[PDB]
Formats: structure tokens, sequence, C-alpha cells
């Protein structure tokens, strides 16, 4: 079965964070020490920043970002570089949707951007994989949940947005899109694992529910205008997937009917699935071959099940085909959540770079 | 010699019959044979039995961490939290009253295991003789791990499951553990021959942590809860406050000696003696491990003071600053709570419940 492609988020581009002079002055003025006595530590932090803002786009890249994020917390605990504080310096980053530089004299803006990039990087690692195996689906699911975790942490701990790409409404979209993709990975896995058809239907139904939340944000004219050109691409994929996974949910409810030997119910579910799938195909116009191939394969599957079921029923069982509205709807089975981040886990940060600054 | 350290006892576990609930949830929600996961259930059952009867050694820490992580793995597959479908009674004994407290919440089981990990670390830290630099480092690390466990509890369970885990009591625990960790590093810094001013600042931070603990101990609610424990802890802690203040001023006096400030040297050694005499008073009834420490320190500070006074009275003739003029030693924090990541794959081993969901 050809898998659907996944959306990922680009990393923000960093400008300057000239922390050195401010740290040197605070050391002299507050700690009463030679301003130059911490050139080693400053040098280590600068090299770590350079590595993080140019992070390698791979799994090892995630630990570089976590290490730098943590060292930023350590530095803030020793030298006051927050909003309005004595040793604060300009921090500049590029806002994703506009490409404009946004500056704040606040080291927590630097932390927020780094956390954002950790989420973006996780989204890339999750979306770049081909998901051919159970393990691949599981690891991708984990990356999407880590991405959701980063964006949810940002959303919760940084309520006043430093820039619109990090505003509450946009982060909420990111979270729902990432949980949708995580749940989609587990749907694929549940099929590989041969779970009961009814359970597979609930899992797929929840994929639909997450994509519906994300689609709502994409359809929000205000939210949309913040995104710009990228709204159109994301919306097309998401809206198509809403119909696709609703069709998959009904395909599996029909499979349950087949197992229960309810041959009229079988027809009704497969008919609904075909209807939903046909809508997905209309919505997919212009989409890449990865999408077209997924849909073609599914059309062969659902079309075949439907014909077979309609034939068994028309020639043999002659059972009434229930009105869909007389069938208990499928409730989503949520299997995913945003995975928490501890920015100051000693395991990720290593020793405090400024441990000697006391 | 080395001062004795405080450690905390481990909580006693009651029942946590998770099996029937997991089987029932699987049958209802997955539609699968409820016996399909017996191997997984038995593995968690054996891990629990090991964790609740944990060996009092470093290995025991890994067993508690493993179980704690596996409990997280289970909860992410099967809803056993407060008010959730598969939740079952979890029972543990409250440490101070010895009474059973129950909650239908897997998070309560997790909290108690974390509490025990913190208590085990405190025991391991307190156990060592701290003869060598190595022992001082390992003890320092245990105390910081203990502080980390209690701090994690305090942050992630703001609504205590029982009174032994209230925010007030957990803060006492963290401060006590940090004070002890900083004390181990103070011992190391001396064996390392660090500069006198630094040693002085390390000692003043020991004082700072113990002052925070002392304040919590002097709270009437803490006293009624801890009973005799509160008096035992309070006497040791108050004594160490004066002892480590004396050690701080001893080292400020040695810095003065190094800077040829011979009047200031006398003032600092005099202050050190006065604080040490207050410590000796507060140490009545303490074991010889404590008395021997105080006597040794008195002989050192005593000799250093007599020598400084003699030098100043007969040679240097410098003004001796009034104690009140002595600028306060700022504490140098060198320790911190070392938080656990409950689901660190390095401590959990493979996910026992990988086949669920």
């Amino acid at each position: 079965v050809p898998r659907m492609p996944m959306i990922w988020l680009d990393l923000k581009e960093a400008g300057d964070f000239h922390f050195q002079p401010a740290v040197k002055k605070f050391v002299l003025k507050n700690y009463g020490e030679n301003p130059e006595a911490y050139n080693e530590e400053l040098k280590k932090l600068e090299l770590l920043r350079q590595n993080a803002v140019r992070v390698p786009r791979d799994f090892e890249g995630c630990s570089v970002l976590r290490k730098y994020l943590g060292q930023l917390h350590y530095l803030q605990s020793r030298v006051p570089m927050g909003s309005g504080q004595e040793a604060a310096v300009p921090v500049t980053w590029t806002e994703i949707f506009s490409g404009k530089s946004v500056a704040h004299e606040d080291i927590k803006y630097e932390q927020a951007c780094i956390l954002y990039n950790l989420g973006a990087l996780h989204s890339m690692l999750g979306a770049m994989d081909k998901r051919v195996s159970e393990e691949g689906m599981k690891v991708s699911c984990t990356h999407f949940q880590c991405a959701a975790g980063a964006f949810a942490y940002l959303r919760e701990h940084f309520p006043q947005a430093y820039s619109v790409d990090m505003s509450r409404q946009i982060l909420t979209l990111n979270v729902n899109l990432m949980l949708g993709q995580a749940q989609e990975c587990l749907l694929e896995k549940s099929m590989l694992d041969n779970r009961k058809s009814f359970l597979v239907a609930r899992i797929s139904a929840q994929v639909v529910d997450y994509y519906k939340e994300a689609c709502r944000a994409l359809e929000n004219p205000d939210t949309a205008s913040l995104l710009g050109r990228i709204q159109k691409d994301w919306k097309k994929l998401v809206q198509m997937k809403i119909y696709y996974f609703a069709a998959v949910a009904h395909l599996h409810m029909g499979k349950q009917a087949e197992e229960q030997q309810k041959f009229g119910e079988r027809v009704a579910y497969f008919q609904s699935a075909l209807d939903k799938l046909n809508e997905a195909i209309k919505l997919a116009k212009g989409q890449p071959d990865t999408v077209q191939d997924a849909l073609r394969f599914t059309m062969d599957v659902i079309g075949g099940k439907y014909n077979s079921a309609k034939k068994d029923n028309d020639f043999i069982y002659h059972e009434a085909v229930p009105a869909l509205d007389t069938l208990q709807p499928v409730k989503g089975a949520p299997l995913v959540k945003p995975l928490p981040v501890n920015p100051t886990d000693p395991a990720v940060t290593g020793p405090d770079i400024f441990a000697k600054l006391v």
C-alpha cells in the first residue's frame, strides 16, 4: 500500500545574539571578577549556538538543539538576560511567514525559537521517512508526537507570542496537524499488525478528527492570512485526507460487518467508503503522484470490496441495505499525545557550561 | 572528621491489582483475547515485586527507575489514571502515620516509586564514610539525585496524594538533600586545596540550605507531622548551621592571612570561635561522631585564633574590625536537584507493553 506524504515545518533562520559583552560586564559589575576570566565558557556557548542555528537536519541534530536550549536556561539562571533585565541584549530571528527580522531584548525569545526549531526538526524527521515497516511507522509517530510536544510547550509557556509564527492559533494548528500525522502512522501500523477491523475503524476515525481540527484553522480567514501561500498547499492535502481516512474508517466498518455476516450492512459501509473516497479523489487534483498512487490503490481495494459485497447481496443474501443514519457512528480512538520536553534534563545538556560562575 | 548525614525511609507498598483491569480493557476496546498479554502482565508483576522489596544498593536504584518507566509505558496504552476507565485501587502506607492511603490512580503508584527512589538515594548518600574524594563525589551525586526525585514529585504532583508528599514537606526534603550534597563538596574542596575564599563561599552555601530546612522544621505543621523526627532533624541541622558558619569564617580569616590583613584575620577567627561555641552548645547529646568533629575543629580554630591574636598584639598592631563590620560571605551554589526522566530508554529497557495498542 502506497503511503500518503506528510507535512513538515521549516526551521526558523537565526540572526545575531551578541551575549558576550553583556555577560562580561555583569561578571565585572555583579560577581566582582575579571571580565576576561570566562572567555572559555563564552567561547563554548558561542560554538554551541553556531552548531544549533546551523543544525544538521538529522536525528543527532535533535540533541544539539536540546543541549543548547538547556545551556540557555543555565545561563539565564546566572546572568539576567530576560525582558527588562540588566544584561539583556537584542535577539533577532526571522519570522517564517513574512521572512522579516523580528528582534526582542530577551533571552527567552532565543529559547523559544530554539524550541520551535526542535519541533520543526522532529516534524521533518517524521515526514522524510518512507514508513515501509512497523518500526518506521512507530519512529515517525514518535517524531510527530515530539513535534506536537515542542509546539504545545511553546504555546503553554510563551502565551504572549514573540512573532506570529509562534502565536497561539498557529501553534494550535501545528499541534493538531502533528497529532493527526502521528495517529495516521499508528493507523498504518494497526493494519500491519492485523488489529480487529472495528478498532482500525476507530483509529482512522480519530485521524479524521485531528485533521478536521487542523483544517478548521486552515479555513480560518485570519489564521490563513498569517500563513500566506503555504495555507493553500496544506489545506489541499489536509482536506483530501479528511475524506480519505473517513473512507478508510468506513472500509473497516464494512469489514467488521463481513465478519459478523451482516451482508446488507457490508454493502452500506462499502458504498459510503466509495462515496467518501471519490470526494478525496476530486480534492486531490494537482497533487503529487505519492497521493495519486495512494488513492488509486485504495480505489482498487474499496471498489473491489464494494462490487463483491453488492454481488453477494444481490444474488444470494438479498438483505436490506441499512440507511447509514441508522448505524452507530464510529467514535475516534485517540492513541497519541504531545510528548513533554524537559529543557534542563542533565542527560541532554551535559555539565552546566557556566558552573564556575558563582 | 565527617559529620553524620540524614536519610529518609522508604514507603511500604500495598496492593496494585492491575491485571484484571488490563485484561478487561483489552477485551472491550481492542476486541482481543484478554489472555493474549499474560506474558507482559507477568513481567510487570515481577518487576513490581522486585521494586517494592528493593535491595538497598546502587542496583536497587536501577530497579526503581526501570519499574517507574514501565508504569509510564503502561499508562500510555491503558487509561488507569484518576477517573479513567481501567483505573484500580493503589495502596501505600503513609510514612509518618503508618496509615494506609488509597487512590484509584496509577499516578499514585508512580509517585510512591519516585518517592522511594529519592529515599534510597538519601540512604546510599548517607551510608558512605566519605574517606576519599571518590566517596565524596558519589555521596554528593546521591544527595543531588535524592533532591531531584523529591523536586520532580513537588513539581508534577502539586496536589499531594498524602501528607508525606505535601509541597511543604517535599521542599524540606529537597533543601536537606541539597545542603548535604553541598556539604560533601565542601569536604572535597578542602581535600582539593581550593582557594580559601572559595572554600568559605562553599561553606556559607551549606549554611544557606540548612537555614531553609531549619525554617521548614520550625513550622508547627511540620512538627506535628514529623513528631520526634522533627526534633532529631532540627537539632542536627541547627548545629550544622553554626558549624558551617564557623568553617566559613575560618576560611575568610585564612584569606585575610593571605592578603596581610592581620586585624581582619583576628576578627574572622574570633567570629569563627563564637559560632563554633554555639555549635558545641547545640550539639549536646549528639554522638561522638559529632563531638569528635567539633573538638578537632575547635583545636584548629582555637590555634589559628591564638596565633593571629599573638601576631597582632605583639607585631602588626592593626585595628580589629567589629564583627558587625565583617562583610557577609555570599554562598556559592555548586549543587542542584538532578531530575529524572521517567522514560529514559537507558533506564527502562524495552517497552514491556510494546505489543499493546
